[PDB]
């Protein structure tokens, strides 16, 4: 093993390195969204950047977990990035609900980390989670459903003028 | 079609989303070369930089294919993004042959996509490869080979004390 | 021939003749536009300063080919500029769909002088025309079918509170 | 009791008296590397003075946890610091490996009451681990490892030109 290893688990490595892939694919779902919303066709720009930043966002946590494996002694072993699960988004709303299943797909991951880290007794592996990822997922999914609310409430998907203004008053104006 | 749409061939929207996927793919790489040297086992962390920094502008030349898709006014249509061909990558002098061959890949398929917009008579995206992609890969070529050059002068694979040397000194500190 | 002139076709030269007109009669057009969104009965004060910019713009790529014939040794000849095909602009939607349709006219009369420049091999020519040109005009593009976009999706032409909010959040206040 | 005391176990305040010394020995070994490496006959003042920051490091841990004992309601009670294992330290690898070993000994003693607060239901006292010293022990794992590597890469403990170009370039400059 390692000189610097101590207290990772086998199962715990590997897991890591499951949930970097899942941060890589969550990244290119959002990038994907970024580019439908950013479409002639669609040019709803506010919330294209909104997919953007929060595609950037998802790719710094998959190296934060590369970094993780790193110091805890572990080798980075990467898969194949699936493509996202569509081509196109629909409208505002039907991208917030996929979004809104993303961020739980993979807040429920992380909570399988701890659950393991908790089992194999790793009490670093489950700060790291609690620390730098738990809280801020929890105020994504928040923040999302903040905006499924507003959009519902905005009479999406049938009013156009509604979406119009959740990507002028939302999100914040790039 | 769309309204915005003019001048642009059906076949030059999937080689710009193929080039697309080839430079998400490259960014993929480079990640996995700073993921390598960033090891406690390896630890030549300004080399480990170097191609941390090149996956992010992999990454941004990807991001740049997407806006210029959509301004054309096709479609964005992504693919898996494979893992890269090593899990390791053995030394400084291995990986930068490996970028070398991967950045003259890249350059390949950006020449082999000149060819296609020339044959279709479409200026405006010979222009974007020349202005954008064409320089800037000539480059990171020259830099890379520069790079070879003083790693086989330093006595790489078998001269530790250079290969330390080199982190040091021909790549940026980190 | 003038003594500045070298492998400059004379077909060219008219070419350029003919473009700078075009450009011309955009400005126009435009001016036309911004009278028409200026007026009490109309009053999108927004929209109306927008075509205004534009209409400047154009007349400053006017003066680029007038300036770029003299450096070339041709010889700036002029026509009469025609009046615009309309009188009025119906509303924001209408007005768009014909801005539209004029930056593609241009952006067509552009790719034909390029096809020509390179028929008579003339990289000067070509440079300018992708450096200065080619590729602001598919901004341009890209910008007003956005626009027509997010003004269908506001309910144009009937919806007059949906052109009433495109003329504060789409275009930059005045 | 202490009017203060809630929830603390006499096992838990027993484990944080030892885990004080253990800080106290670990500091001591540091400041003995230090005046080793400062001798006229070893001279890396780098690392000599990358070994006194550690030894006051490791010292300023050891009065966190008087400070934690006392806010907790329990009685800091001291024992003799033990002197270091060695008196001499061979070379610059010789002492890293053996800062890599004390870094785990602390590391798994951190370990060991983090089991005994989690097996006496205590989350102040888990926290406390977590917040204030797991992480931070992590990194200077981590560090110390690399430099190990960057060390046998230098071709130590023969080459004395590796060893100095280490003390120039590895550690800050002091
Ligand atoms: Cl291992
Ligand atoms: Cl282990
Ligand atoms: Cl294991
Ligand atoms: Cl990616
Ligand atoms: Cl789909
Ligand atoms: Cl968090
Ligand atoms: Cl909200
Ligand atoms: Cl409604
Ligand atoms: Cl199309
Ligand atoms: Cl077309
Ligand atoms: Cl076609
Ligand atoms: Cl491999
Ligand atoms: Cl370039
Ligand atoms: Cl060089
Ligand atoms: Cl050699
Ligand atoms: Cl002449
Ligand atoms: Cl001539
Ligand atoms: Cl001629
Ligand atoms: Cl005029
Ligand atoms: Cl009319
Ligand atoms: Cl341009
Ligand atoms: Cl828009
Ligand atoms: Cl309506
Ligand atoms: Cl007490
Ligand atoms: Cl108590
Ligand atoms: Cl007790
Ligand atoms: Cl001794
Ligand atoms: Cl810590
Ligand atoms: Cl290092
Ligand atoms: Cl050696
Ligand atoms: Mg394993
Ligand atoms: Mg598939
Ligand atoms: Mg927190
Ligand atoms: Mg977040
Ligand atoms: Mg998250
Ligand atoms: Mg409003
Ligand atoms: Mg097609
Ligand atoms: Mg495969
Ligand atoms: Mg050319
Ligand atoms: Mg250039
Ligand atoms: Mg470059
Ligand atoms: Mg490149
Ligand atoms: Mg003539
Ligand atoms: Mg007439
Ligand atoms: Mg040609
Ligand atoms: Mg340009
Ligand atoms: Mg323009
Ligand atoms: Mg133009
Ligand atoms: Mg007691
Ligand atoms: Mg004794
Ligand atoms: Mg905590
Ligand atoms: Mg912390
Ligand atoms: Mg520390
Ligand atoms: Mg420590």
């Amino acid at each position: 093993v390692s000189q610097v290893r101590q207290n990772y688990h086998s199962d715990c490595e590997a897991a890591v390195n499951r949930m970097l892939n899942l941060e890589l694919y969550a990244s290119y779902t959002y990038s994907s969204m970024y580019a439908f919303f950013d479409r002639a066709d669609v040019a709803l720009h506010n919330v294209a950047e909104f997919f953007k930043e929060h595609s950037h966002e998802e790719r710094e946590h998959a190296e934060k977990f590369m970094k993780y494996q790193n110091k805890r002694g572990g080798r980075v072993v990467l898969q194949d990035i699936k493509k996202p699960e569509r081509d196109e988004w629909g409208n505002t709303l039907e991208a917030m609900q996929a979004a809104l299943q993303l961020e739980k797909t993979v807040n429920q991951a992380l909570l399988d980390l701890h659950k393991l880290a908790t089992d194999k007794v790793d009490p670093h592996l489950c700060d790291f989670l609690e620390s730098e990822y738990l809280e801020e997922q929890v105020k994504d999914i928040k923040r999302i459903g903040d905006f499924i609310t507003n959009l519902k409430r905005l009479g999406l998907p049938e009013n156009g003028m509604g979406e119009y203004l959740f990507d002028k008053h939302s999100v914040k104006e790039s």
